[PDB]
């Protein structure tokens, strides 16, 4: 069957409902059943909650080509297969409970919002989580929380049903997304179901060795990535027939320069991937050295993609600020990326300083 095919087939229905995926503010049940049929969806859980367990270079390219497709289809494959690996650290019980026999599709927000009190068996806990891209059709929310007074964050799954999903997401680009604030409000938390990141997986194999604040961070760059693609895409079709556009000199400068700097990020992209995934195999931790490495890369590739499709955009000229023009949503959903807080231009500090040698805090790199 081969699942980078599959993924491929799907990117072109998602590039076809991408209208629709836009209005809607959702992907629609269609493209979510395709997702869900070929694996996409789950592709790096547990093979005992009935899961690829898809190692993360071929994880990676799957969503890179959906959002080739469409950007904001990818970008939720891209949150759907990241949240997937904290299935990982989850206690077999509440694991089978919640993700067992194929079930259960998982979003995610890190950043510690909610404030948890503990209680007799488990915790309370109460929160406000912004940008919660995938809320539409997943079942679990692994959010970040402080539990009582510890200065380590921890993570709690929640189900959707306990949860209040505000309609908030009205954005300049990646609208399919559905990125909603969900707030909770004195949900109880069994503790089966409330976990620190810190402590490693239950699952203890080398997907899950993989850094997995470094995955988090190479997703959106795929994402980007599979993006710029298609807006170089875009460009090379608008170019031959428009006057031509494409018999002049700039243009076709610019776009050697797109082409080679995209090359270049994708190169180093799956280079790093490819490192990181061998030593995953080892039986010491992956070193901060292969961690900072994924960092940089997955900077590096949201950045340059902007820069790439800013310069085809600025190409098409007059043709790309009409809505009807393919350019004008890949710009607004490259320029929605950026913002990302794993991947923004403060982002390239904390991995300068691994570089230089100075004191750093490396437990969230």
């Amino acid at each position: 069957t081969e699942i980078e095919i599959l993924a491929e087939k799907i990117a072109r229905w998602a590039r076809a409902r991408s209208a629709e995926i836009e209005r809607d503010r959702r992907l629609p049940d269609e493209l979510v059943t395709r997702l869900r049929e070929a694996g996409l969806l789950r592709a790096t859980m547990p093979r005992e909650v009935a899961a690829p367990e898809l190692a993360p270079g071929r994880a990676l390219r799957c969503a890179e080509a959906v959002a080739r497709g469409d950007a904001s289809a990818g970008w939720c494959v891209s949150i759907a297969i990241t949240s997937a690996l904290l299935v990982a650290y989850l206690p077999a019980r509440s694991r089978e409970e919640m993700f067992g026999g194929g079930r259960g599709v998982a979003a995610g927000v890190w950043a510690p919002r909610g404030t948890a009190r503990s209680v007799d068996g488990g915790v309370v806990v109460s929160g406000r989580w912004p940008f919660c891209s995938g809320i539409n059709h997943a079942d679990i929310m692994f959010a970040g929380c402080f539990v009582d007074d510890r200065q380590v964050p921890s993570v709690v799954a929640l189900n959707k049903d306990e949860l209040q999903v505000l309609d908030t997401w009205h954005t300049l680009g990646l609208r399919g997304t559905g990125s909603h604030d969900c707030v909770a409000d004195d949900v109880f938390v069994p503790a089966d179901r409330v976990f620190s990141v810190f402590d490693g997986p239950i699952v203890d194999r080398p997907l899950y060795r993989f850094p997995v604040f470094g995955f988090f961070a190479l997703s959106i760059g795929a994402a980007a990535l599979g993006n710029a693609r298609a807006a170089i895409d875009d460009l090379v079709e608008l170019a031959g027939g428009k006057k031509t556009l494409a018999e002049r000199s700039a243009t076709q400068a610019a776009a050697a320069t797109a082409e080679s700097a995209l090359g270049a990020a994708r190169a180093l992209f799956y280079e790093v991937i490819e490192a990181a995934w061998q030593v995953s195999h080892d039986a010491e931790a992956v070193p901060v050295t292969m961690r900072n490495r994924l960092r940089l890369a997955a900077t590096h590739a949201v950045r340059t993609s902007a820069d790439v499709v800013r310069s085809m955009y600025d190409l098409a000229g007059g043709t790309a600020i009409y809505d009807n023009a393919p350019l004008q949503r890949r710009f607004r959903d490259a320029f929605t990326a950026t913002a990302h807080f794993q991947v923004n231009e403060a982002s390239r500090e904390l991995p300068g300083r691994v570089l230089l040698d100075q004191p750093a805090d490396v437990s969230m790199l």
